[PDB]
């Protein structure tokens, strides 16, 4: 699994200076194009979770779709994609979250969680959290179980592993950075 | 194959008049919770691919993603995301599409795809094909050859099949409605 890790984490370039300047932007479209370390990477995640109940996979789009879905198809179970609003067409809840120059909501379909579910939130990267804690409100309010959040990248200087544990969330991340 | 392609369209819900009135809205997402019908399409997908000689595969975001990340995991190579602009980071160049009321345009790291590249598409639904052109081009402009677009769903008399004919595609559904 170190030799794995080590090939996934390597697989992933680093952009100086993205887009602001000084920050140092962790790209994982290379991961996307290198057929070894995204297969590995969707096998880490799934291998980590495969018996821990998991009912439903959620993931946030757009970045998230790219994680969240292999999973969920890796371990045989529903995808439900919670969107920003107006994309989805059935009935949504919605809820909100600060961003940093004002507020944005994400929806999640009524339908696709009911009370029982043991539901697996994947992310491609963990910054700030903000995204993640309004997509567990959303998965609780319908009666579902939240208990761990995956990650192929957690930058924890930014705050959100921080932010996610005050909600009572399990982080798993493959690899991080500062 | 005929029973899994009839399980396939009939784990797709319609919901009639979305957005706007009159229209029958084919919504994807209860194919996304249904976890027999969602690994069915990648696998159909995939197998029928088997042996084209695909080098990557190039989505759309964000429902594309959906789509073509599982079957680049299916068969083995690079999948390469095409997105809204000032979301990639490295190189991009970029192409333009006639939307309704305006003009948008879709982005592709300029790395990703080298002359020789044999590329697939895949997107989830093909209604107007203004998006999978704009795509294509792009693909065509780095090198790289592409024959085959391939979707969950086809809306024939939205015309971009057609559409997509006189570009030189391919296109491949797996099911279709009017
Ligand atoms: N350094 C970084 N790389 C990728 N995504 C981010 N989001 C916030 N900071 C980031
Ligand atoms: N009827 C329909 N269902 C889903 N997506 C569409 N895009 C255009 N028409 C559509
Ligand atoms: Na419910
Ligand atoms: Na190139």
């Amino acid at each position: 699994t170190a030799q794995q890790l080590k090939y996934i984490k390597d697989s992933i370039k680093t952009i100086p200076d993205y887009p602001k300047a000084g920050i140092l932007f962790r790209d994982v479209t290379s991961l996307l194009e290198n057929p070894k370390a995204y297969s590995a990477s969707i096998e880490l995640l799934s291998e980590h979770y495969s018996e821990s109940g998991v009912t439903k996979v959620v993931g946030t789009e757009a970045r998230g779709f790219l994680f969240g879905a292999p999973v969920a198809l890796a371990l045989g179970v529903g995808f439900v994609p919670v969107r920003k609003p107006g994309k989805l067409p059935r009935e949504t809840i919605s809820e909100s979250y600060e961003l940093e120059y004002g507020t944005d909501t994400l929806e999640i379909h009524t339908d696709s969680i009911q009370p029982g579910d043991k539901v697996l939130v994947v992310d491609d990267l963990l910054a700030t959290g903000g995204t993640i804690e309004a997509t567990v409100k959303l998965i609780r309010r319908l009666g579902g179980e939240v208990v761990h959040a995956a990650f192929i990248i957690n930058l924890p200087e930014l705050g959100g592993e921080a932010r996610l544990t005050q909600q009572g969330i399990h982080c798993y991340s493959l690899v991080s950075f500062d």
